């Protein structure tokens, strides 16, 4: 990273993977997920989606170093899992980021 910054924490959500198998397969799992998302201050870029494909991206990559150099490695469908988490908390995030750039 460098440059980055560390939101607040939020709930873990329950993505419906549409088999609660799956979201239970997550939820069993999920003391061990994210509870923030990484972003960066509204400097210019903004932007909607593509700033959340970022967040998301940094903050599984951030967790398949830092967490990963503990030697506990992710496999693809967990990133996945995570990718949904972390998405999810980042659309909440830019829109609580976006109603304080109203107040500038």
């Amino acid at each position: 990273l460098g440059g980055y910054m560390l939101g607040s924490a939020m709930s873990r959500p329950i993505i419906h993977f549409g088999s609660d198998y799956e979201d239970r397969y997550y939820r069993e799992n999920m003391h061990r997920y994210p509870n923030q998302v990484y972003y960066r201050p509204m400097d210019e870029y903004s932007n909607q989606n593509n700033f959340v494909h970022d967040c998301v991206n940094i903050t599984i990559k951030q967790h398949t170093v830092t967490t990963t150099t503990k030697g506990e490695n992710f496999t693809e469908t967990d990133v996945k899992m995570m990718e949904r988490v972390v998405e999810q908390m980042c659309i909440t995030q830019y829109e609580r980021e976006s109603q304080a750039y109203y107040q500038r």
